[PDB]
């Protein structure tokens, strides 16, 4: 009924503009190990949650999630310092394609990475890191609050599933968990109640196509907080965000 459909990082697309083949083949297979497709770039668009894996000095910008710039020979493009960009002259050992599966959270592959070589000293500052979980059954409609969440310019986790959402609280630490449905695939009284029974500790907006029914369960559960319209908009999206950014501010306090 309605359509098991699972995405969630199952789907998550890296795209890779290497004519060095042995490192091109070693980065694609490794990604490929999970739940994420390596697709050849040579004149694709950019997007946002998209990263751009490259041989050699690249002439290109990429406005998307990230850049890998392994370097054979000679550079031209920054690194680290750029909003995204990360340049190692190396053959692939097994650091940067753990640094992809770090930077998108997978970690399903222990490989365990440590570091072979202490090149520069990074130090570590951390204090702007709100997290926001969006779980839509829908994946376009997944892509299109979490790019208005971009738009915002905060962390942005997309998933799809109903176990996986209190799973991903027991990952890691997402502050604001988004559930939004649109087609009534799954029953969702086992999500609420898992989500609380397990250790739900934050609050959650519940985003639903039409508030007929929703209102009754979503009441009876008391596991969610905030309650809106699939059709969200960028103002309403924005407001609710920033008064809950605000609103553990007061309980987490500076």
């Amino acid at each position: 009924m309605g359509g098991s459909g699972v995405e969630g990082l199952s789907g998550k697309r890296c795209w890779l503009a290497v004519r060095n083949a042995s490192l091109c083949q070693f980065l694609e297979t490794s990604l490929q190990r999970s739940g994420i497709v390596v697709t050849t770039y040579e004149g694709q668009e950019p997007t946002p949650e998209d990263v751009l894996i490259t041989d050699e000095v690249v002439s290109k910008k990429w406005q998307g999630r990230a850049v890998v710039t392994f370097c054979r020979r000679h550079i031209g493009i920054p690194l680290e310092k750029a909003p995204g960009e990360w340049v190692h002259s190396v053959a692939a050992p097994h650091e940067l394609p753990a640094l992809l599966a770090r930077i998108y959270l997978i970690e399903m592959e222990s490989d365990d990475p440590a570091n072979a070589l202490p090149s520069t000293d990074k130090a570590v500052s951390d204090n702007d890191d709100m997290m926001i979980l969006v779980v839509d059954d829908h994946p376009i409609n997944r892509r299109l609050l979490a790019d208005q969440l971009g738009s915002l310019g905060y962390q942005c986790k997309t998933a799809n599933d109903g176990v996986d959402a209190l799973n991903v609280l027991s990952k890691n630490h997402i502050d604001i968990v988004l559930s939004d449905v649109n087609m009534p695939n799954m029953d969702g009284y086992r999500l609420t109640q898992r989500i609380r029974q397990l250790g739900l500790t934050l609050p959650v907006i519940g985003v639903t196509a039409n508030a007929l029914a929703e209102e009754k369960q979503r009441c009876l559960e008391s596991g969610m907080d905030s309650c809106l319209s699939k059709p969200v908009t960028l103002d309403v999206i924005k407001q609710t965000l920033t008064l809950y950014a605000e609103r553990v501010r007061k309980s987490r306090d500076s």
